[PDB]
């Protein structure tokens, strides 16, 4: 939903938690 990625273990979108490589 965030379309971002978080394959390092990090998410720029506040209100987005993370699987790993997509921020949920």
């Amino acid at each position: 939903v965030c379309g971002e990625t978080c394959v390092g273990g990090t998410c720029n979108t506040p209100g987005c938690t993370c699987s790993w490589p997509v921020c949920t």
